[PDB]
């Protein structure tokens, strides 16, 4: 039966709009397939479309905004595109019509209505791009019964191993089709939607701009040729026209041009599943889809007071469709260093010169390939999968389809290495590397990043122990099905614990250091003078110098996440021997973290290491680092440490701004130091994990419990009325808040962790 769920699942989730780079666009979940994507521009001149074609995300003062209204994987949704350089606000809508044995059907309508601003008569060219790729694998455009193009509809008729037989129509579409008195159209016919039917080596057919780019010129070289010239040329549209070519190949370009409002379908059909799809069937079904959303909705985030307003659930509804939009497929070789050179143990003073010098050896080389599917936390500008990214993504998705959430966290685990090692940025094919510096991909496996895909793991827990809505949930509500995922994940979980132990393992017997373990001590590998980017908070101030002798009091608190984890996942699957090792392992941690990096002094945790006497100091910043284990749900809700944090966190002098906690203190010398990216801003995924702690001790008897709630009531009221007005005012969710200002900073389409808001709204921890 848990063979069954996992067929299902995969039948549900196989199709979808898993392109999150671009605008629009199509794949299912394997790597060497049938992909779509849209591209649009408004043509004003001979030059112009080359500027103004739209296919992969982007944000600058061109595009007002974009992103989904609605959407669920399993279902389809509606995306929402505002276009200031081409003047057309765009919607894209995308349902997917289960059946037949290759993973269903599928249909998308793209409208363009022009804004008020755009002249009435704009020529916009929209093209459809078709690509498949594979060996014994065909597609075919059904030639045209008119002379230069298609008066009607197209139809690609293809098939492979993986889809069977398929049909891809794109429909006539509504709209002005310009027309062209020129003598051109003699040859070229007075305009009309064409189709150019191409092959190119497999690995390139992911390029569609320069592949179309190539068309167009050859169109030009061709009139250049044939004696169209300046005494009296055709007008734009029609010299950026196709020639028609219908025919065989792995490459289909299909263009319209519109004057005006236009729209247009997309039905694809899957012929194992019997009668083919319509139109009638794509409005039908989008109606559906919505109302579905609609109840879910209601249900999975019931918005607590004082958010419960209209204006809050639609400001949630983005937020959570934006993230759960986001979900893409990624498929190709991913570029790592394997040379394990020895100047990465970071055994000595001044380590980072050595592993600069490693580095510079350049023994990276591509591996592979690989899958993911991910959500992201960037359309525009990464849109790729991040290891501690993740975890924070998950969390709302998992309220909302568990089944999914546990799919991903698989897909993720599924990537982990022999040693125990995933990495925490993954760049995977030509496709992902093209949007990322050469000097940026290569991943280290020394690199490790907090494990917050536990924290999903842990929900799903405690959910586990207390025809699509079934799927959604089918792995909770059949203890059996959850228990065998858990079973088979268990071993990886365990085997990454061991490899933080093995990898990431600071230096207690080194030095004059006592604490009641000698095992328990934690250095984040891959630090640099001014950064430490593999725990995430990239310029938090650290140790200076760095120094081997360093202890980091959040990477041991991750640790003691997992191992909490790891008792409880045992506890189910009755893994005795090892429940027993991690209880210990969890006793000494909690000890070790007083020992070594609690400060009486200052009230607060430390990052500790070694003097220039070879002492033990602790070294205070005063922020979230200083937090980690009241943020990570190790403290004692009757601790006395606990309560000093309490204290720290409400303090307006150090943590608390009206906008959220500050992600360092305004007392601490590195204040809005540098790139300040860690420095200050308030940062929402670190603020929900606070959120949610003081819930916890809010709602328990102790010392602390008003202080908590207190803290819980504003921090909440204050994290999303700011996101909430950054969304009302800009349209967008942002990377992290200004704690003086209020405003959003560093880049939009942050969905992104910035969406836990959804959670945050929803309450009932
Ligand atoms: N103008 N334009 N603007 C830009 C700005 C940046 C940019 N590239 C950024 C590549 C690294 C992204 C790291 C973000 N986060 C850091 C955080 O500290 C981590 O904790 C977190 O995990 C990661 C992931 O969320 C591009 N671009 O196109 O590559 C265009």
């Amino acid at each position: 039966l848990h063979s069954e769920i996992g067929r299902l699942n995969n039948q549900s989730l196989l199709w979808g709009p898993y392109r999150p780079n671009i605008y629009f666009g199509t794949r299912p979940r394997i790597g060497k397939s049938l992909m779509t994507g849209l591209m649009w521009g408004k043509i004003e001149s001979y030059t112009d479309f080359q500027h103004t074609v739209r296919y992969t995300c982007e944000q600058n003062e061109g595009m007002k905004g974009y992103g989904w209204d609605e959407y669920d994987p399993r279902r389809g949704g509606i995306q929402s595109i505002h276009d200031i350089q081409n003047g057309l606000d765009i919607t894209t809508s995308f349902v997917k019509i289960p059946g037949g044995a290759h993973g269903g059907s599928w249909a998308a309508r793209i409208k363009g209505t022009l804004n008020d601003d755009a002249p009435k008569d704009q020529k916009t060219i929209v093209v459809f791009y078709v690509s498949q790729e594979g060996e014994n694998s065909e597609l075919e455009a059904v030639p045209s019964e008119n002379e230069f193009g298609y008066e009607g509809d197209v139809i690609l008729k293809g098939r492979s191993e993986a889809l069977g037989n398929y049909k891809l129509v794109v429909t006539k579409g509504k709209g002005v089709i310009p027309q062209s008195d020129h003598d051109l159209s003699r040859l070229r016919g007075p305009g009309q939607t064409v189709v150019q039917s191409l092959t190119y080596p497999d690995e390139v057919l992911w390029q569609a701009k320069p592949i179309l780019f190539q068309q167009l010129k050859a169109g030009i070289d061709w009139l250049v040729e044939n004696k169209y010239d300046v005494a009296d040329p055709p007008p734009p549209w029609q010299v950026y026209l196709l020639a028609n070519k219908p025919g065989s190949g792995n490459v289909h370009i299909v263009q319209k041009v519109f004057e005006g409002d236009f729209e247009f379908d997309i039905l694809f059909s899957s012929e194992s599943a019997g009668k083919e799809v319509t139109s009638k069937d794509l409005e039908r079904e989008v109606k559906q889809a919505t109302e579905v959303f609609g109840e879910r909705f209601a249900r999975v985030f019931d918005l607590k007071a004082p958010f419960q307003g209209d204006n809050y659930k639609k400001f949630g509804k983005s937020m959570f469709s934006n993230l759960i939009g986001g979900i893409g497929y990624f498929y190709g070789h991913s570029l790592v260093d394997r040379s394990y050179a020895p100047e990465y143990d970071e055994e000595n003073e001044g380590f980072w010169e050595d592993a600069a010098e490693a580095r510079a050896r350049h023994q990276e080389a591509l591996e592979g390939p690989y899958e993911l599917f991910t959500s992201i936390p960037s359309r525009p500008f990464f849109p790729r999968g991040f290891l501690w990214d993740e975890g924070f993504h998950l969390l709302p998705i998992a309220d909302w389809d568990i089944d999914l959430a546990l799919e991903i966290i698989k897909s993720w685990y599924n990537l982990m290495d022999e040693d125990g090692w995933i990495a925490r940025e993954q760049i995977l094919g030509a496709e992902a590397r093209s949007k990322v510096p050469k000097e940026f991909q290569t991943q280290y496996p020394h690199y490790a990043n907090p494990p917050t895909l536990f924290l999903v793991l842990d929900n799903f827990v405690e959910r586990l122990r207390k025809l699509d809505e079934t799927l959604s949930t089918a792995s909770v509500d059949n203890p059996e099905v959850g228990l065998e995922y858990l079973r088979r994940l268990y071993p990886l979980l365990r085997r990454q614990f061991d490899w933080f132990r093995k990898t990431q393992a600071g230096d207690i017997k080194s030095y004059d250091r006592e604490a009641y373990s000698t095992k328990e001590a934690y250095r984040w590998r891959g630090r640099t003078v001014s950064h430490c980017l593999t725990s995430g908070l990239d310029d938090y101030p650290r140790p200076q110098p760095p120094h081997p002798g360093e202890l980091h009091v959040d990477l041991m608190s991750w640790v003691g996440v997992m191992v909490k984890s790891l008792i409880s996942i045992g506890s189910l699957l009755g893994a005795t021997e090892d429940v027993e090792f991690y209880t210990k392992v969890l006793d000494a941690i909690e000890h070790n973290l007083d020992d070594l990096h609690w400060s009486e002094k200052e009230g607060c945790y430390c990052d500790a290491t070694i003097d220039e006497f070879e002492e033990h100091k602790l070294v205070c910043h005063k922020g979230y680092i200083s937090l980690f284990p009241f943020l990570t749900g190790l403290l004692k809700p009757d601790s006395p440490k606990l309560g000093k944090l309490l204290a720290l966190i409400g303090d307006e002098s150090e943590l608390w701004s009206p906008y959220g906690l500050r992600s360092l203190s305004k007392k601490d010398e590195f204040y809005g130091t540098a790139e300040n990216y860690w420095r200050s801003p308030v940062w929402i995924n670190i603020n929900y994990l606070a959120i949610v702690q003081l819930y916890n001790i809010a709602t328990q008897d102790g010392p602390y419990k008003e202080t908590a709630r207190d803290l819980y009531t504003r921090l909440r009221k204050n994290i999303v009325e700011t996101v909430y007005r950054n969304w009302e005012e800009t349209g967008f969710a942002w990377e992290q808040y200004n704690p003086e200002t209020g405003k959003g900073q560093r880049t939009q389409h942050f969905t992104g962790w910035t969406s836990l808001v959804v959670k945050i709204m929803s309450g009932h921890h």
